[PDB]
């Protein structure tokens, strides 16, 4: 069972938003507010402890993995690693990045799942700014931008960044992002694109505070991101940090070739391939 | 005249469900409640008597031979052999199931039909559930499942099964279901697909009753149901099982190939070939 | 200016039909009611006088030559022959019989005609009725009969028929129905196809009187209709028979190869090839 | 950031509209109103001053170079040389015209431009009009009787012109208007189609004039336009005509290939082709 809409109430409006980056290890618990809900990207469940709890408001995944990234999802949620109250498609509607096939029957495969660009075309001025840069300059923001985003457009007020480190230093990742399953699925570095940029992501970041008039925190000490944006006050809150059982699920999980997945991979191969 | 809408009003949520098993002809007539709405799906008319009388609220057939048995269900309404009052094409909206032609053209087609999906669609949680175990899995509900989905989604509160016997034994129809028809249609034994299961369709079953608060009872006593379900209390209902007139339709009607009959094969073997 | 929609008030509900059957000619004028509209179809400006006056309410034209119809309509309305409140593709949403994408395009092309589809679906027992006829048994209405349907779809109570003469006697057309431009358009009689019956076209409309209670009425004393439907009373009404001045419009008129033209054209041919 | 609709008050109901021909330069501007909004289309921002300052209430471009555009318009705004509110693509969604691909994904592209035919449609008679001619005919508005029609949907009630020349005299523009990035875009005179002329602009105007009670005055003494459409009186207002600063954009921007812009213009081009 996931949420049919994640509707924040005025009575709680903070966002933890957590990259993969080497300081997710890093958080300094006693700045976290008292109450909040957590989004997390990507490969989070790779994270050897519950860095943010198990408790997800929502996760946000890339459409060229999603099959795989949703399976895994109900995978995490069946075997009870984390409790996952919405599930996103990172979108921006642009069909040099999302095929028609893909979005047009997102929601037939997917039923219970969330286009991210139904959320974020809301925001219109920070919509149009980032459709701008994609097509004309090659610009894209980075999944904790996406996912700021979407928490202002929700209605969130407050962010907590963390794991954002805009892939610099020797440490890239709190983990093995080449895991066997990620070689696999995409076959051969474990590198952001050149669209990619720390000022890009800055500089998004900076127009969804002016624009939308929230407020945006960090939570790692010795992040990069805290020389832009202001650590949020130590408040002497406390965490547990709990470990990750044994056989907790660490790498994507992998389809079989059931007569849906073909038929799936089959019209994903053919328009990335024009793509 | 097809309803334009199937209501259940509050003072009658009872529904019989019928499958086309061997216990179709083992119903304990004694154990039917007082007042029902019955639904019956696929092959139904093959039946030599009316096991379940002539007036069916809803009948339900699949994609691939609905053209057929639509014909057939006008003509079972038009020769008086039945009074149906609803038919529904069974349904899950996945595109390798349905080709987006026959779903796109269905309405044009038949206009006084009903696609299936579009009722279950809002059971959120069970939609949800069949769709990730179709897609990774291969496993798919059974009819008589698809029925109860429907029934429960259209606000029926308890249902009474029979004809439901998993595929088991040695009679596993109360009829000749190689008939002439069947054969011509899809050219040359008619056995459920590896992605049917008992232990599936019951899960599914099971699901239904704790999610959406319903009760399901069996209705023959010598069935495997019966062990899985409860049997409905013999409150002394008697029942008039009445003979089928001997010219009455037993197989399935073919159809003559029409302008409009040639265009929709034509499209339907396109797309079979595909999926 | 055409009209918006066609509203029918409760004051009048009275609408003559017109087929170019050689019975046009013998219009018992006595027998008209006091207040009517008008409805023609096809090539009803051939007439080398004005039958029914110059007011047409709607007239109706079939989906292979609307292009030229249409252009033909806008020309009688500018030249002051005929004054026409709406325009009409006879249309049933079949995709042997309009292309799709014919009725895509269709509003795009013509902004202010309609599509008579539209109006008809909301007859939902004639249209289910039509529609299993057509693509099981390659039945077809006639325009006089989709004509009627319009009528009582829109509102219309009581119908005054006329120039439905079934393609009987020797006399099929009260003027030459193989003018110079009906040849060029479709290249070498002009007889109605095997789907076209007499037997029918009354059915159906026996049938759209049982259903939705409207009166049909003849007014052709002469004519086959009125052995099947009740002449109506001579109310002694007159009428003025006016002449069509000597360079009437009395062929459709041809289109130039402009881009629009060539482009709808070269679209049409594709697919009318491939139905 | 645009506005998100264009709302015409009650109160202003005022609207200057300019083309770019060479009475552009010799606008009167003691006759302008005390209270307007501007229109201007195309090349605009060639113009070596502000010949009708730096707020633009809306800009027009043609779908053929609607990428250069959109981004030339953005980096007007930018680079402070005007304010521009609104974006219109001036569009009639004819399929020879626009492509089902172009019209399909504008919004996909451009998520805060609007298309032009979305806002004339509502001008149902003038539309019709527009339409039959362009298919039946080969006749076309130019963008200034374009941005009339506009106009007259958003609910302005004056328009003044100017810019308006039709194509006449030795000078064709006051500008040159093959520059180097029109040359670039179009490979190789830029002189005006054969669907466009004066008299049917003429027409246009007048027409839109008597169906939806507005007026229209010229305000450039000694151009063509002023023997069609009376000259607004002069009323004595001032105006300060500023010069560009030297730097200004002065010619369409060229789009780098980016990967958007490359599947953009791929797309462009493959149904450029067939129309
Ligand atoms: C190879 C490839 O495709 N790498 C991309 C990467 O360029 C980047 F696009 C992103 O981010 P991904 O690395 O998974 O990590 C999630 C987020 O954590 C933050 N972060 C992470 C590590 C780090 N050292 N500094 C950081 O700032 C970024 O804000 C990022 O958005 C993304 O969606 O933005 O997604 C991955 C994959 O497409 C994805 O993992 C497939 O499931
Ligand atoms: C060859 C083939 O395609 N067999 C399939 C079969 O695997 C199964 F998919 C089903 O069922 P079908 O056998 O017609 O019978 C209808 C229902 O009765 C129940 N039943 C029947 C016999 C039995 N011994 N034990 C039972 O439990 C099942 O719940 C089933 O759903 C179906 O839609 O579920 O449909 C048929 C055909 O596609 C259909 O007849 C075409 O018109
Ligand atoms: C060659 C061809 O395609 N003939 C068809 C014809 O079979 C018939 F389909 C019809 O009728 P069409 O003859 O024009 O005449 C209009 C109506 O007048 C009535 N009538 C006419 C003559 C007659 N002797 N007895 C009659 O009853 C019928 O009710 C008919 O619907 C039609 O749409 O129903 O349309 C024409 C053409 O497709 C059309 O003219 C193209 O513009
Ligand atoms: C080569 C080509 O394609 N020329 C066309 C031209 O035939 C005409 F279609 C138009 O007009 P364009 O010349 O840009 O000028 C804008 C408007 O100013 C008015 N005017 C201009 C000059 C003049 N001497 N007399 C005038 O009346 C007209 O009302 C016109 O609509 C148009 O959209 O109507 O657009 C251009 C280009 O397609 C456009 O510049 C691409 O960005
Ligand atoms: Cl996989
Ligand atoms: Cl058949
Ligand atoms: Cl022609
Ligand atoms: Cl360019």
């Amino acid at each position: 069972r996931m949420e049919n809409e994640l509707i924040v109430s005025k009575n709680m409006q903070n966002i933890i938003i957590a990259g993969n980056g080497p300081s997710l290890k890093n958080i300094n618990y006693k700045r976290l507010p008292r109450e909040y809900d957590v989004f997390r990207c990507n490969q989070f469940y790779f994270e050897d402890k519950y860095y943010l709890g198990k408790k997800i408001k929502a996760v946000f995944f890339n459409p060229g993995v999603f099959l795989q990234q949703y399976h895994t999802a109900k995978q995490l949620i069946l075997k009870n690693e984390y409790e996952i109250k919405n599930i996103f498609c990172s979108t921006f509607n642009l069909p040099f990045i999302e095929s028609n096939d893909f979005l047009h029957q997102f929601y037939n495969f997917f039923p219970d799942a969330k286009l991210g660009y139904e959320v974020i075309e809301n925001l219109k001025e920070f919509y149009a700014y980032i459709k701008y840069n994609e097509i004309y300059f090659n610009k894209r923001i980075t999944s904790g931008v996406y996912m700021c985003a979407i928490a202002i457009a929700l209605g969130y007020k407050t962010i907590y960044l963390c794991g954002i480190d805009f892939y610099e230093g020797d440490v890239i990742y709190p983990f093995e992002a080449m895991s066997t399953n990620i070689k696999t699925i995409f076959p051969g570095d474990f590198k952001p694109s050149n669209c990619h940029s720390k000022e890009y992501d800055i500089e998004a970041l900076k127009l969804l505070k002016s624009i939308y008039k929230v407020n945006i925190y960090a939570l790692c000490d010795d992040s990069i991101l805290a020389n832009h944006f202001p650590l949020s006050i130590n408040i002497n809150n406390n965490f547990t940090l709990e470990n990750k059982h044994n056989n907790s699920i660490n790498d994507i999980l992998l389809t079989d070739n059931t007569p849906g997945v073909s038929f799936y991979k089959n019209q994903l191969k053919a328009d990335n391939k024009i793509m």
